[PDB]
């Protein structure tokens, strides 16, 4: 039923108004026909009645309903991009004197938000290994307000044991807010809220949009946390434009047919790479032997198309250039989750610098691939030609 | 030359590409043709070279150039709405232990951001009377990091003596960042940076857009402050979508013909109201006798169309309804700065609650009007019929 | 009740705005019927503003249509992908093989070319008339004249028709003719075509109504007589415009008064200054005495827009033309006009003689067409003035 | 080189993307010339992908056009505001008074109506042929036959043409005929019309190419023979589409393979289950044996999309029709199809007989047309199954 849910999510008649898709209602001012009307809207301004564009229009409410049904939440808070949803969801719950506990595999800007913004506001952050599981109790302080997960991890793709972490956190700091950047799973391949996580955050920019042309962050919250996140994010003026909400809603419609192709293609490339003479290791959550694969197999209902592998060699600059500058199909760029395939390289030194309190365990150049919707054999061909350029 | 500047602002060929208007480049991923290319973009990622959608596309850079030329700045930082530009421009400059000094006439959500978000981050806020001028030294602490102005003030429309406040602030706390919400002036009727203000902030939502259908905040910064605001806002993931940037750029083109009509019409209504038997006072910066009018006349090059007046009576609920529910032309709604005319009422109690460390000096119902582009005599007719409903 | 109030409010009923200030943007091809009964009711009202199929329009189209009928005083508005589409398709909707089309020889070139290249091969003939022919138009009417096509002011050369005299003459000989006008210069509002007994007022909404040179759309506002046939026959050619464009056009109306007053004030000031300039032979601005049909402009129009032309005393050679046109700081070379920015275009008399069928030109120097936008008028005059310095 | 790779990359050259993954959206009517020389060069290349005027298109149009020529193997793509506009205007671009149009009687109703209501009054006649006539089409050719109009599978009833036999027969008698096809069902890609010797492949891009039921656009991909005349004559009717829509259509291509594979797999599964259902008399799915022209589908197509129909054993009365159609949970009633969602439409044999000129229908029960979208196929079968329960 996921495919059916996706097609229908948020498409109530009060939002579509005769069309198939939600209307696009562009507004700041929302007009009250009367003082009574204005009073009614005012009491329901956080409850899907038209009140002010900053709180949203029909189009925003449609997307919010859809995200709440897809991720099993009480509310969905919207932001101009994923990095805004992370920074602002964390800010919404902290105060001076708090502690933040974040996976050391967190997306780099999520780490930087912590080390550069929070630290000057009297909030401390420390970090843990993604495979720590129930041993995360070691790192929990009496002032731990936030435990921030990302499964699979950015770049190196380690999958957490979420149930073990959650049980540990609840037993030691029940007041903590547990958050996850669940972008890799597009929110639907790993039902974070069903595991006792409080807030599931996405760079909706990625798979939800699906086309590399609109930026939006979402935070689906359980009932415990929705009001605080919603009201504090509002005080920060966080919102997303109506047209971007429309396009994200529209992305959901093909999310299933897309994710199934990204899964099938990326796993095939990964299986091929793992057997390649020029390849040291492959980090793909779906691949047997990858870090946390057991958790992926147990806790997820699918895979997306982002993963990485480690070359046997550490490429020098000339080799790096010969490798990356000559691809026919893979493009160099940041972000992922679109229809096209992307490639990026990270040297182990670069990764060592964004693994706080951790230790890197590879020495070759790491290549991150996003496998899009091109023919998978064309993409294999392209990688095979790349391996020839560096033998 | 303002009219000419507005027509041409940010319309360089590298942005328009053969068209009259800037292109609309929707993107998250921006592609690097080579490793060298990627290195060059990386060093120039805050300097108008394509790097990542979060930093912006051609369309964002075009708007940023235009805002910088119109307000005489080193840089323009973009946000999803005005409330986001205020909250995030202030956050960008504070740390735990700082003090914020804000006019007590500041837009309510700007005050709330302070009292509800900053206070829990160990930052204190206090407030001053808008007409305080050089006497603001009274309120300056050795830890005052931000002095936040809004001229004219929200709702009651008091105009600051900006030169006197700035001189006082500089002489006592030279390290302070002086900020203004300059939305009423659309940034161009009061050249805030030329007065020694560090950051000029707009709800671009208002006059810059001009049509009540796109939300966007801007912060034009001098060279002293641009980097910090830009980089810290980025760490908060602040941005605006490409299409909204396009539409804001497009708004500028008619900004002059619009503002001239809002000035001419609103002043005529104000002159009429000031002579009306049912009216106690009129708060219009352009009107002789209004609070700070002398400063407006000296420091501004024009007026917009937002102002307020005070009824001789304090309307009861039945009267409020009879008055507001029966207008033909004025609509009830929040925001302003569009092509249409709006009306809102505030009771003195409501205003008393958002004037921290101040004292209200009126007792009748306050009516805030936004005078749009309708025929001014039609709008007078509509108000005259409204006065008949409450005699 | 004044035009500015009309412009702000046109089309903005709550059934289209749904709480917002502007109409909603309803993007759709499929429109869903909740029941057989609902489907049957929508079928009955499919050309009557009930959601039935995207090709017939959505709420966003209905809003614009309502606003256009209000502004031009029409019974209906038919929408098209651009001005040229509204012209070609409004003519096509009323003709049959064996009909005759009578068109002003000052008509926009593609409108003439549609007649001469498309209609001719469908057994429909066209002839042309001088825009100042007035009551003597009777001389050009045939038994089979189906359409009389006006454009006032004319394209490029700006001649104003004596519309009352023309309309009275046509009605006296072929009362059942379809009289159409390309009313783009006036933006449908500075000249109220339907009050003058014209059947169809056509605009490239691309120009003034949109106002920003970034969307294309044609409109045809019809009296009650002609609406059904134009609408149904335009529908059979699949003519429509996208919902977003309809939104932007409605949004354009909002500032149309403040923009046109500026275009009027500025262009008139530039035209007066050009009239006094030694390098200028003649100025073709409808608002200016000595301009063809000025007298009809004064009587029949309530304003001027920003488009006009003037004739140089010299006929520039290619080198002087480049010198002149290549070195402007504020005027740009471009087609279209009706936007916020100022534009310049040169035409040699030989070029204009070639698109004046069955008529003669009245000038021999280089003709410059100006669009005066919203820039400072003195900056614009300084730019023009430096141009003259380049060709003395 | 496979279709999926093609789809992801079609039209995405750097001169159109400018650093982004997708083409830029260039909204424009005016396109600015920096000099007389630049203006002269743009004039020369105005139908050749150089920015000249918005009506000819911007970078966003050129990108789509390139992608369409690549996908359908054409020399050019002409763009139109909707499918119906691409049909009416592609036919109009090639005819003259005294020509004859020969069209399949299974052609989309508005395509027939254009012929019978518009072309007839311009001295152009039309006749119709059974979609299975194959090589016997020679029998319907006239000395003056200018156009032969195919649609395969046919609208509603889904009959597949034996295109090779038809094309060979037409070429043997009137080699200079213009053969056109409405190729919307195949999305231009499951049947490569131009490899079959057809001159013009027309789509309502509104359907599969856009894929989401929220933009309207027509395309006509032309061989080298026919491109200029279709393009220039379509230009004279002011035919274009807005830049944003062109963007969205190009963006639609990106997911067209993953969507069509799903539509194929799901619709085939539903069609097989319907074939076995007791309340079902016949299933018209091209992919299914016993369906008219299935044999030509198997030989000539590389896939199926999600649109098909089936015929009930009963002819439903009005009460049963309401009962059936009014109570679906996942299927919606709507026109158009080719989107992500599932749709249902009923037609009575009397309705279809009325739009089958010069031919007979082959069924007598109620005909149901299904669009199978991206929902779970078993959920869809449960919805259909509950429907049958409502009319047993
Ligand atoms: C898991 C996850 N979570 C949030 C975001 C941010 O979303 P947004 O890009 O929509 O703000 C992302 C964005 N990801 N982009 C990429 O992984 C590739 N880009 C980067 O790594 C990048 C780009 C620009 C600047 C800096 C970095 N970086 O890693 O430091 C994410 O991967
Ligand atoms: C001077 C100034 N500065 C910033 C903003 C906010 O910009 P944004 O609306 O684009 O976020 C505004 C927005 N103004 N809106 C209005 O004055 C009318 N609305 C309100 O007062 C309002 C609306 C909704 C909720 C609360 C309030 N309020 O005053 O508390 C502003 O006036
Ligand atoms: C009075 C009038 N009426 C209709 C139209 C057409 O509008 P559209 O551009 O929205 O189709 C216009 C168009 N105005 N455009 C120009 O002056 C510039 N462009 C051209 O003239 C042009 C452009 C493309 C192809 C052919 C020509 N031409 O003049 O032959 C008009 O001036
Ligand atoms: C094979 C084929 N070819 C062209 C078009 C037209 O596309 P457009 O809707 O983009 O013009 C279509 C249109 N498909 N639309 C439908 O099945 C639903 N709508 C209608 O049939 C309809 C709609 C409006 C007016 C008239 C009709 N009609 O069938 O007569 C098509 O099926």
């Amino acid at each position: 039923k996921l495919d059916t849910q996706l097609v229908n999510a948020g498409r109530s008649k009060k939002y579509t108004l005769g069309a198939v898709n939600s209307v696009i209602q562009r507004a700041s001012s929302l007009v009250f026909d009367s003082v009574e009307a204005k009073k009614h809207a005012t009491r329901n301004r956080a409850n899907g009645e038209l009140f002010y564009g900053r709180r949203g229009t029909l189009t925003h409410f449609s997307l919010q309903q859809a995200m709440c049904e897809l991720e099993g939440g009480a509310g969905c808070v919207l932001f101009p991009c994923g990095a805004a949803a992370v920074a602002n969801s964390i800010l919404a719950f902290i105060e001076q004197g708090d502690h933040v506990l974040m996976t050391n595999t967190a997306y780099e800007p999520s780490q930087d938000f912590c080390s550069k913004i929070l630290s000057k506001l009297g909030v401390t952050t420390s970090w843990f290994d993604p495979l720590i599981g129930a041993d995360i109790v070691k790192h929990l302080q009496p002032n731990t307000k936030i435990v921030f997960l990302e499964s699979p991890g950015s770049i190196t793709m380690e999958v957490h044991d979420v149930p073990a972490i959650v049980a540990a956190v609840r037993s030691v700091v029940p007041d903590a807010i547990i958050m996850i950047d669940n972008t890799w799973a597009a929110g639907v391949l790993f039902k974070a809220l069903d595991f006792g996580i409080d807030v599931s955050i996405q760079a909706a920019t990625k798979y939800l949009v699906g086309h590399s042309d609109a930026m939006i962050g979402t935070a689906v919250c359980n009932a415990r946390c929705w009001e605080q996140l919603r009201e504090n994010a509002y005080l920060m003026g966080q919102m997303v434009d109506a047209d971007t909400a429309y396009i994200t809603s529209r992305g959901l419609r093909t999310l299933g047919v897309r994710l199934r192709q990204h899964h099938e293609s990326s796993l095939k490339v990964a299986e091929w790479l793992a057997e390649h003479p020029q390849v040291a290791r492959v980090n793909h959550p779906a691949l047997p032997g990858s870090k946390g694969h057991e958790f992926w197999k147990r806790d997820f209902t699918g895979s997306s198309g982002l993963f990485s592998f480690v070359l046997k060699k550490k490429l020098n600059n000339e080799e790096l250039a010969n490798y990356l500058d000559n691809f026919s199909l893979f493009s160099m760029a940041y972000s992922w989750g679109g229809y096209e395939s992307l490639i990026l390289a990270n040297q182990p030194e670069h990764i060592a610098a964004i693994r706080p309190q951790g230790e890197i365990d590879f020495s070759g150049t790491l290549i991150r691939l996003h496998i899009g919707l091109e023919d998978v054999d064309d993409l294999i061909a392209d990688l095979d030609a790349g391996f020839a350029r560096i033998v």
